[PDB]
C-alpha cells in the first residue's frame, strides 16, 4: 500500500497523459522510477526540438492575436502607485483592498491592468482615431488563500477599446474569436460578463460608461477584459493544479524539475 | 528666449531624428505645435501599421535568437525569497544590499537573474544532456539614484551555459553574433568582462567555477552574461534618457505620451 505522501510524490511527477494507476500492486520505488524516466524524457524531448516555455509561448500567442485584430501593444509598470488601488474604488469593504502586496510607503504591485489600461485610453484619445483598442499581458500580484486555482504571482491578459463599436455583442465575439483560437472551452455568463470553464473563472468583462471613468478621465463608452494565462494553461493542459503553469522553479512546461 | 522650462518641455517631444533646434527665434508656442503634430503622427503611424511595443518586441526577438541557438526559455518568478540574496553573496558591505525592494518579511523583488538560474541549472543537469544552455528574460528591481542610465524597474535578459564547451571565447562568440545581430555597437573589455557602449554598461558576463557556485549546488565549469532590455533599446534608438525605454506611462516606444 503507498503512503498519502508517496502519493503525493507520484502526483508531482504525474502528467495528465499518464496513463498510470497509483492504486495497483506495484511497489512506489518502480512507480517512482518509471515516472522519473517519463519526465526527464519529456524535458529531453523539450531541450532538443522546440525549447520554448508555456507561459512566454502563450503571451506570445496572445500578442499576435490582439495586434492582428487591430490593437495597440502596451507594456506598463507593474510597480504601481498605492494610490492607483483606492482611485479603483477599492476601499477596505472589498476582497482586494487586503490582498495588496504593498512596496515601500507609497506603491504596491498591481492586482490588475484597469489603471494603467485607463491611464493609456485616456492618454492616447487624444492622438489616435477613434475607436481607441490597447491591451497588455504581464504579471499581477495578489495575496491569495492556497487553493488550486489561484497563484499569488500570476500573469493578466487586459484588452479594453473606447469610442464607437463598444457593445455587448462586439464584446462577446472577441471573446469568442479569442477562446475560439486558442482552443479553450467555455461559457459566457451574464456589466457583469464572465467567462467560465465549468465553475473556473477565465476572465470577467465589462461595458462602459461606469461612474468609475469618471475618477481617470474617461467620458467615452468602452469594452473590455481581463483573462489570467495561467489559468487558460491549465485548462489547455489540463493541469489538476494551477501551480503546474505558474513562474515556478518546480514545474517547466507542466513537468516537474525536481527529479 | 525660451525658458528653461519649456525647454523641458519641448525636449519631452523632441525625438532623436527630429532636425528641430530648439535655440531659434520661433516662440515657444509654435514649436510646441510643431513637435505635438509630429508625436501625434508617430503614434498614428504605429496604430495603423506595426502597433508592438519596443519593449515586447525586443525581448521576442532576443526570445527568437537564444531559442535558435539551443537555449531553453524560463519564466521563473519575480518575486524571490529574501534569502536568495545573502546567499547570492550580497551582505551589507556590497552597493546591492541598499538596493533591494523587500516585499513582506520573507520576499523581494528580484533585482538580478543569477539566482533563479542557479536553481535552474542544477536541477536541470538531473535531466539534460551536457551542456546545459539555459536563458530568461524578465522584470528585475532596484533602488537608483536618479539618473539617465537607470530605471528602479527594468528588463534582463540573463543566459547561462553549464558543462561542456564553457569557455571565454565561447561567451564572447555568444555576445558578439548576439549584439551584431541586434545592430548594437560594443566594446568586451576584460571572470571580470563588462560589454560597454561608451561609458554605459550594457552587459556583465562571467566564467565559472567560481566559490560562490557550491552554495547553489553547481559544480560544473559555466559561461553566462547579463544584458539590460531598456539599455540596448536607448543605444539602438539613440534616447537621451532611459526613461523613453521603459515600461511607462509617460512614453509609447520613445514618444511622449502627454500630448
Ligand atoms: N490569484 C490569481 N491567480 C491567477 N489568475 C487570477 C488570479 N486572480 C485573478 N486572476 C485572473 O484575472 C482575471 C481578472 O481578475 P478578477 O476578475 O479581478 O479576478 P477575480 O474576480 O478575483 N476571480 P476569483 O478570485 O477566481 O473569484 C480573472 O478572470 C482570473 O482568471
Ligand atoms: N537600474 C538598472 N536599470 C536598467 N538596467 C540595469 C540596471 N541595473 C543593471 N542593469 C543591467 O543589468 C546588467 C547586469 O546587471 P549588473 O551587472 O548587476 O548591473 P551593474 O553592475 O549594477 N551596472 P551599473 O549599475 O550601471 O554600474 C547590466 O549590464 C545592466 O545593463
Ligand atoms: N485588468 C483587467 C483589464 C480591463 C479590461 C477592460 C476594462 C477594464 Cl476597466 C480593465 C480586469 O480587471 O478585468
Ligand atoms: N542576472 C544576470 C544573469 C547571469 C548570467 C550568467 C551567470 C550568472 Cl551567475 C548570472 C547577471 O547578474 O549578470
Ligand atoms: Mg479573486
Ligand atoms: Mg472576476
Ligand atoms: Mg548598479
Ligand atoms: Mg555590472
Amino acid at each position: 500500500a503507498l503512503t498519502k505522501s508517496q502519493t503525493d510524490r507520484l502526483e508531482v511527477l504525474l502528467n495528465p497523459k499518464d496513463e498510470i494507476s497509483l492504486n495497483s500492486g506495484k511497489p512506489f520505488r518502480e512507480l517512482e522510477s518509471e515516472l522519473l524516466s517519463r519526465r526527464k524524457k519529456d524535458l529531453q524531448q523539450i531541450y532538443a526540438e522546440e525549447r520554448e516555455n508555456y507561459l512566454g509561448k502563450l503571451e506570445r500567442e496572445i500578442t499576435r492575436f490582439f495586434v492582428d485584430r487591430g490593437f495597440l501593444e502596451i507594456k506598463s509598470p507593474i510597480l504601481i502607485p498605492l494610490e492607483y488601488i483606492e482611485r479603483m474604488g477599492i476601499d477596505n469593504d472589498t476582497e482586494l483592498s487586503k490582498q495588496i502586496f504593498r512596496v515601500d510607503k507609497n506603491f504596491c504591485l498591481r492586482p490588475m491592468l484597469a489603471p494603467n489600461l485607463y491611464n493609456y485610453l485616456r492618454k492616447l484619445d487624444r492622438a489616435l482615431p477613434d475607436p481607441i483598442k490597447i491591451f497588455e499581458i504581464g504579471p499581477c500580484y495578489r495575496k491569495e488563500s492556497d487553493g488550486k486555482e489561484h497563484l499569488e504571482e500570476f500573469t493578466m491578459l487586459g484588452f479594453q477599446q473606447m469610442g464607437s463599436g463598444c457593445t455587448r455583442e462586439n464584446l462577446e465575439s472577441i471573446i469568442t474569436d479569442f477562446l475560439n483560437h486558442l482552443g479553450i472551452d467555455f461559457k459566457i455568463v451574464g456589466d457583469t460578463l464572465d467567462v467560465m470553464h465549468g465553475d473556473l473563472e477565465l476572465s470577467s468583462a465589462g461595458v462602459g460608461p461606469i461612474p468609475l471613468d469618471r475618477e481617470w478621465g474617461i467620458d467615452k463608452p468602452w469594452i473590455g477584459a481581463g483573462f489570467g494565462l495561467e489559468r487558460l494553461l491549465k485548462v489547455k493542459h489540463d493541469f489538476k493544479n494551477i501551480k503546474r503553469a505558474a513562474r515556478s522553479e518546480s514545474y517547466y512546461n507542466g513537468i516537474s524539475t525536481n527529479l
